[PDB]
DNA sequence: CGGCCTACG
DNA sequence: CGTAG
DNA sequence: GCCG
């Protein structure tokens, strides 16, 4: 009755099991900072199928039968059952290893080597770092700079004014170009810690080129505090405030129209959702998945695809619109 | 046991 | 190495 | 860590 893939089952934004799969998210991301992805994996599809029920786990028998929860998944559910907490995850949350990993990987231009890197080194904190600009690149030093402003979400307010400013500078760079809004705000997040935007033309080819042109507009217009032909740009933005102004990270992909649901799919997520819809299309389909398109390497053909509904039906799915892809 | 998404800057 | 979702 |  639930199927072991997200991409097959419906996940909304808000659900009944917030406070299980909170916690296993803790362990997934510890897990991630120790470099098991597969524990990650494993942790973040448990959490991601409680997110799925139509109602709370109360007991522990509604666990027998759920994919991806075996003996470690279903013993952190049962203690929090019995006692609200789980001792591991509690462990995890006060250890000095993740409070400074997860730290660190928040910085933009510091993944987990890095981290980890700087962790065995003994730093700790981001007053550490700054007194060692000279380790620093400088992603990671507008990264630093930035971390206070970066660290505060972005609401969905504020995404409208951007777009209204995105818009004029890619009207300038190529009209009839488009914006769309993609990643957390398209799955109906109130709320979010960057801004994405996915570019295109309705004319095939008319968009090469595109980027670099926007980018150079929005410069010229003081909008830029960091970024740096291309299609993808990982930008800090000055977003208005009364009297005042803050930085946020945006996102800014350009893509053919061809290419655009795919673009779009994938831009819009979860992270989770892309990696489970790219592990169904290649395990169970034999098609190979990426935000370009979909191939079928036997035939060695690509599939036209004009809706994201057009892909879901390719893989034999029932569509999902962005607010169920909350895996 | 092997596998765990798949790209671009 | 970083970034993305 | 879990699935197949
Ligand atoms: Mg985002
Ligand atoms: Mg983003
Ligand atoms: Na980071």
């Amino acid at each position: 009755w639930m199927p072991a893939y997200a991409c097959q089952r419906p996940t909304p934004l808000t659900h009944h099991n917030t406070g299980l799969s909170e916690a296993l998210e803790i362990l997934a991301e510890a897990a991630g900072f120790e470099g098991s992805e597969g524990r990650l994996l494993t942790f973040c599809r448990a959490a991601s199928v409680l997110k799925a029920l139509p109602s709370p786990v109360t007991t522990l028998s509604q666990l027998q039968g759920l994919p991806h929860f075996g003996e470690h998944s279903s013993r952190v559910v049962q203690e929090l059952l019995e006692h609200g907490v789980c001792e591991e995850v509690e462990r995890v949350r006060r250890s000095e290893r993740y409070q400074t990993m997860k730290l660190f990987t928040q910085i933009f231009g510091v993944g987990v080597k890095t981290a980890d890197r700087w962790y065995r080194e003994g730093l700790r904190t981001l007053d550490d770092l700054r007194e060692q600009p000279q380790k620093l690149t400088q992603q990671q030093k507008a990264g630093l700079q930035h971390h206070q402003d970066l660290s505060t979400p972005v609401l969905r307010s504020d995404v409208d004014a951007l777009q209204q400013v995105v818009e004029e500078a890619v009207g300038q760079a190529l009209p009839g170009a488009t914006v769309t809004l993609t990643g957390g705000f398209r799955r109906g997040k109130l709320q979010g810690h960057d801004v994405d935007f996915l570019i295109t033309h309705p004319k095939e080819g008319q968009e090469a080129g595109l980027l670099p042109r926007v980018m150079c507009r929005l410069q010229d217009q003081g909008l830029i505090l960091y970024h740096q032909a291309f299609e993808r740009s990982f930008c800090i933005f000055r977003l208005p405030q009364p009297g005042s102004w803050k930085a946020v990270r945006v996102d800014l992909v350009v893509a053919p129209v061809s290419q655009f649901p795919f673009a779009l799919l994938g831009w819009t997520g979860s992270k989770l959702f892309q990696r489970e819809l790219r592990r169904f299309s290649r395990k169970e389909k034999g098609l190979w998945l990426n935000s370009h398109g979909l191939f079928d390497p036997e035939q060695k053909t690509f599939f036209q695809a004009a809706s994201e509904e057009d892909i879901f039906r390719h893989l034999g799915l029932e569509y999902l619109p962005p607010e169920q892809r909350n895996a």
